[PDB]
């Protein structure tokens, strides 16, 4: 029950925020995962989508254990769930799989600005200087560069062009 | 449904067993993630430990990359399941923790010694090598290596002398 | 007639289908190099198909030399054959090429599978672990290169794309 | 009496063959040292026969150590019983220490050949890859030396020949 | 049908001859693959005897190589056909394998020779310049180093004398 | 029969009591391997106890092949008995290995004090001075070492103390 002797300032409110975003961090790293195998697959062969995904994946994962040491840091308690398996086995193209990605960036950041929302209603300017320093322009960064990708994507011809998907392979990601 | 044009001499059992096996390497990754985690609370402090458990984790998340990367190299597919929460939030100590990870790393070596028995029924010999040289001296070296801990943590006076988990920390961690 | 004073649980039938392999492995040294030289015709032109399946060859010949010098090793005797000429003059296509050596690539492991039923089957243990070692995941690594580089040229639109092979030769195999 | 931690599908049949394999490699340790001594006798004075048996015999000893280490590794206990005098004290001549050798080296094979199908049977496939790993191919390599070695000694004269045993210790052995 | 555009000055006989050629050295690549691996036998064991032989063995692949690759510059056309065996499994001794090998070398040089006066008949100076610049005093100096091997041989009392090989192997080929 | 050409002051019984020696070097060899294995047991796991012992087995080996190479030099004839396996299994506790190791080394200097008296009695001043050179400053070296290490390990508190061994095996052998 007692208190942590080092915590000070931090809401229970917080607490729990910070573990539901340490699972969405975990889900990212799994949905990443996912994906990078995907573009491994024989009938798909694209390595380099592969290895921008696996790269990703990995971020996702130094990005959940962040928020672990934050929880430590402050004297909160991690509390871990299931990660869940990803919404897609089948990401149908290189397109596809960037648009989700985007679509994945978009969630991990509007639940980043809830939680930043969140300890600005906590008066809690520690961890809204955590958020900002460490996540949110990360996310305004990794959401840009998927729209890049989208857009060329698009603009080559895919998915249609499996042309276009191998030269933005070799070109852009390789 | 058609068949993939790699693959040759790879049961659709074996294809599943794959599967499962990789879930139980994501899942040993997260128990080793909680483990660490454990260690760098406030009110635990052993910060080898946690390297340990840390370094523990992402060995695990290689092993379950390597079985993804074969998976697709004998034209199976991948099938993901959710990665269920580790049994325990509470480690208690440095020695129940060691012992929980003996008792995880001999789980884990059983299901791949049933991954053999089956590759070897089904007349695999590319999957038991593959087994053999990848995993199972892996395991036969990781339980002798927690089996040493456990015995070092008892022979000091752990878990009731807090001045053994603290000095095991440092010599033999550290 | 008298034995071999090396010779130790090495039976006659797998002498045979040692020396058996060591001909179907020089046949597919052969198909490469009329394969690559196809390449280097002034009406085909894509250097780097050439240079790739000359690299092939050369490993091919490397695959037989072994099985040469592991026949000596168990004291058997290599006795050899005419080397076929390859079933193809004109292999059509980059496409096409890629094709008949996945083809090539799995008649080679299913006889390396036939071999290792045979071994397993003399209870040789030392000629399993040799397979197995050398050849098996050489193969499995060979297949799944080519499954890959098959599924790029018929999505970037090979054969009909004179532009696809020239730019696969470029990006992928240069 | 109680079950070691660390101890998983390692059959008593297998831990007491283990224990006769180390006393089987420290006799063969044994039997080099003795044999390289006797070339080192000022009425013999072949001294690259002597460096090369006495070189044997610290591989026959490191042979023994990694045995013990894998009971250990496995959980089972070490049992040592006396290392026997070798079968001679006067080994006659270079050629008759080489045919010595290579019946040592054949029988050394045939224990691991025994130990390899007792293995098999008691379907334990980490020992089974340790002895295919460590044991079967060196012996088949070593055996292939000795009876080259026996070649050329009997076609260059020995052991009527003082001068054949004293040409191949420098071109051969130096 | 249609003729090559870059096809000049090249007498279907000469593409043809050529052909012919490619198979000859591939032969000689053959027996000299042959050669080395008998001299690998644990029963002959004269292990600079089999590296100059397949040293030999390499040479001759190159030499067909650089045929086909000129076919290709003259828009000639490669036809292959099988490689024979060669004539025999066991070649006696190192002396006999020597005159194996002077006998194949001149037999090879003779083809040449036939080539070169054809290309003179055919007023076709590209090619007798290849031939010339390319094979004609490689074959006089390989012929030459044979003579000298097989004297050798002879004077030190080959084949009846195994130290007669023996030293030879060390100091000539070694 | 006849007398080795070097011989020289060579007494029969000094010949002797160098092989009786040669043979109590390999049986402390021997030990030490034993006493070294202990150490690395899951249930007993100090890693730098099996260091320090195993080295002691390594130095035990070099000095009987110094022994077997004297007993050439003076011209007499090794003759070797079988390695009797050591008094204990299980050695119990660093402490009592450390004791034994005494007891063991003493038992040696013992022998190798008696074989001086023997040289002295039969006039072999190179004999003395061998003895005094190789042997007897090594024995009091080691003698005094492990007196210290007994020492140091029953004032930290062992058998009892398991934190005794443990930071003993850390910071004396470590
Ligand atoms: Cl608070
Ligand atoms: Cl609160
Ligand atoms: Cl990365
Ligand atoms: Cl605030
Ligand atoms: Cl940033
Ligand atoms: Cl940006
Ligand atoms: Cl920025
Ligand atoms: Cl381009
Ligand atoms: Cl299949
Ligand atoms: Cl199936
Ligand atoms: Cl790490
Ligand atoms: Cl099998
Ligand atoms: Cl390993
Ligand atoms: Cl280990
Ligand atoms: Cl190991
Ligand atoms: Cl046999
Ligand atoms: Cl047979
Ligand atoms: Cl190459
Ligand atoms: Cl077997
Ligand atoms: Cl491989
Ligand atoms: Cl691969
Ligand atoms: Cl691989
Ligand atoms: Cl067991
Ligand atoms: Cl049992
Ligand atoms: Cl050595
Ligand atoms: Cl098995
Ligand atoms: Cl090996
Ligand atoms: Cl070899
Ligand atoms: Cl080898
Ligand atoms: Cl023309
Ligand atoms: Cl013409
Ligand atoms: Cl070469
Ligand atoms: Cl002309
Ligand atoms: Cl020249
Ligand atoms: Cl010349
Ligand atoms: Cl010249
Ligand atoms: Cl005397
Ligand atoms: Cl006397
Ligand atoms: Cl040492
Ligand atoms: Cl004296
Ligand atoms: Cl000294
Ligand atoms: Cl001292
Ligand atoms: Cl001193
Ligand atoms: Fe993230
Ligand atoms: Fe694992
Ligand atoms: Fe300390
Ligand atoms: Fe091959
Ligand atoms: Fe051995
Ligand atoms: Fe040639
Ligand atoms: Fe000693
Ligand atoms: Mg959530
Ligand atoms: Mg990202
Ligand atoms: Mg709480
Ligand atoms: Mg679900
Ligand atoms: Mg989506
Ligand atoms: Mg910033
Ligand atoms: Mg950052
Ligand atoms: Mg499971
Ligand atoms: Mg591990
Ligand atoms: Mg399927
Ligand atoms: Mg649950
Ligand atoms: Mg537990
Ligand atoms: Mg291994
Ligand atoms: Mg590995
Ligand atoms: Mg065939
Ligand atoms: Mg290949
Ligand atoms: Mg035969
Ligand atoms: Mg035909
Ligand atoms: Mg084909
Ligand atoms: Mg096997
Ligand atoms: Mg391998
Ligand atoms: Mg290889
Ligand atoms: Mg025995
Ligand atoms: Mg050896
Ligand atoms: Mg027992
Ligand atoms: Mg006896
Ligand atoms: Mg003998
Ligand atoms: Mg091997
Ligand atoms: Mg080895
Ligand atoms: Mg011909
Ligand atoms: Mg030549
Ligand atoms: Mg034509
Ligand atoms: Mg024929
Ligand atoms: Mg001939
Ligand atoms: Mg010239
Ligand atoms: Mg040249
Ligand atoms: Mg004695
Ligand atoms: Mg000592
Ligand atoms: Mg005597
Ligand atoms: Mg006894
Ligand atoms: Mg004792
Ligand atoms: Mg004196
Ligand atoms: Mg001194
Ligand atoms: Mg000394």
């Amino acid at each position: 029950a007692s208190t942590s002797q080092v915590r000070q300032n931090y809401h229970q409110d917080s607490e729990a925020a910070i573990n539901r975003q340490i699972n969405l961090e975990l889900y990212a790293s799994y949905v990443y995962l996912s994906m990078s195998y995907y573009f491994d697959r024989d009938d798909v062969a694209l390595k380099n989508f592969a290895k921008y995904f696996l790269h990703q994946s990995h971020e996702e994962r130094e990005h959940a254990e962040k928020l672990m040491k934050l929880q430590n840091q402050r004297g909160g308690r991690i509390f871990l769930q299931d990660i869940k398996k990803p919404d897609c086995d089948d990401w149908e193209s290189g397109l596809n799989a960037m648009e989700c990605a985007l679509h994945l960036e978009k969630n991990v950041n509007q639940s980043l600005l809830e939680l930043h929302k969140l300890a600005t209603d906590k008066n809690d300017p520690h961890l809204c200087d955590f958020i900002e320093t460490h996540y949110l322009n990360e996310q305004v960064k990794a959401i840009k560069e998927l729209g890049d990708h989208v857009t060329n994507l698009r603009k080559m011809g895919a998915p249609e062009s499996g042309l276009a998907e191998y030269l933005f392979d070799k070109h852009t990601l390789g």
